[PDB]
């Protein structure tokens, strides 16, 4: 029924968001893995006129990992699109770049891909 | 944040146009001299507002989605990077560039590039 | 049985691959998709002494996209790891860069990701 | 191909020697100047034989498992990019570096950079 709502993703993180009718989103974000605990603060952007032609819709959003409890001096961004339908879903990629060193610059960055669904595990 | 906030310049030619607040907020305006874009575009994003200060950047990351007023491009990017100060700033990043595709072409669906950009006295 | 075997991606593409005592690894590639037709030659590397914990074994490969049926003018490398066990997987993550002007190399390089298995779809 | 054919350095300084055969083979050695390596490293890649001829670059990729009969890092590196020739010749990559993992850390497996290779007179 839409990009808001409650996502999971593979690993079993919880992405809670809304999307503004003007393009933005907002929501939180926690992960199942890493040096992280409870909820993060997301900010991103999609595309509020997609394709109509079966195209899906172009999206992304940031974590920095820092709250209340933890700093992890390390930020994660997601790429991706919204996929409609039956069993709506948020295939992404992802880039999390810790503070480095400029010597350490080149081990800064892992590349992943996570896939989000609106079923809870 | 007063590093962080300004204008910015990349390697492409490339305006960044933000203001870094007190809870780790971005925002500002992204208007790229290449690609399927015109005029400024709304960015947004997050950064580490009490980084470490062990000779370490500041780890920062924002979305453009490619629609204006003007234009609508079906897309989105994510830059991941870092802050690093100092008289001559830079911010360093890697992005994501996501187009909406059909499931068919999903595969071909996002590319990946780097950034490097420079501060810019007001 | 190891990584010596013929591989099927989510895709539904072919990867034929021979993994030498010593770290080599020689085969073919058969896309499903984009511009491309028939066998392709593979080159890449794999840990040939990984680690006994529990680890998966890095490896990594290239195709250039030229064949005696279609020259694409690109290349893909894939960077990932295998995982033994009852049904063997490769994880991978890609890049495919495409020659290019200087002006439009920003745009030369896609990513992604294959899972490979040796179930034939 | 005598445009890669040769040696070259990145911007870390670490050592590609390559060799570009007839038949779109790369075969060489690799020293890198950071990270879990010590001496060379065998590489082996592709290249396109027949590239275009209207100003674009050369699309080619190579691969290093950092095992040589001194060290095992328990990883690999593949670099993705275009030859630029010319009297300053480049390779332009981007890489991907894939440690082995336990399952639960494999999210955490793959590193992602950018290095640009300058050929020297031999
Ligand atoms: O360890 C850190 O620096 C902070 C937590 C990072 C968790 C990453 S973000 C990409 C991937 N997807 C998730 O849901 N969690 C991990
Ligand atoms: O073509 C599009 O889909 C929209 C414009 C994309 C421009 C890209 S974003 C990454 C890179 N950095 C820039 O400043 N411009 C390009
Ligand atoms: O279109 C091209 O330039 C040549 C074919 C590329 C096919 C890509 S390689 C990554 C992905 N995995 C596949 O099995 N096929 C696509
Ligand atoms: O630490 C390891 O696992 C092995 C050495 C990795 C060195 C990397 S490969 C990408 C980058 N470019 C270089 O020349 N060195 C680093």
């Amino acid at each position: 029924a839409g990009i808001t709502g409650t996502w999971y993703n593979q690993l079993g993180s919880t992405f809670i968001v809304t999307a503004g009718a003007d393009g933005a989103l907002t929501g939180t974000y926690e992960s199942a893995v890493g040096n992280a605990e409870s909820r993060y603060v997301l900010t991103g952007r999609y595309d509020s006129a997609p394709a109509t032609d079966g195209s899906g819709t172009a999206l992304g959003w940031t974590v920095a990992w820092k709250n209340n409890y933890r700093n992890a001096h390390s930020a994660t961004t997601w790429s991706g699109q919204y996929v409609g339908g039956a069993e709506a879903r948020i295939n992404t990629q992802w880039l999390l770049t810790s503070g480095t060193t400029e010597a350490n610059a080149w081990k800064s960055t892992l590349v992943g891909h996570d896939t989000f669904t609106k079923v809870k595990p």
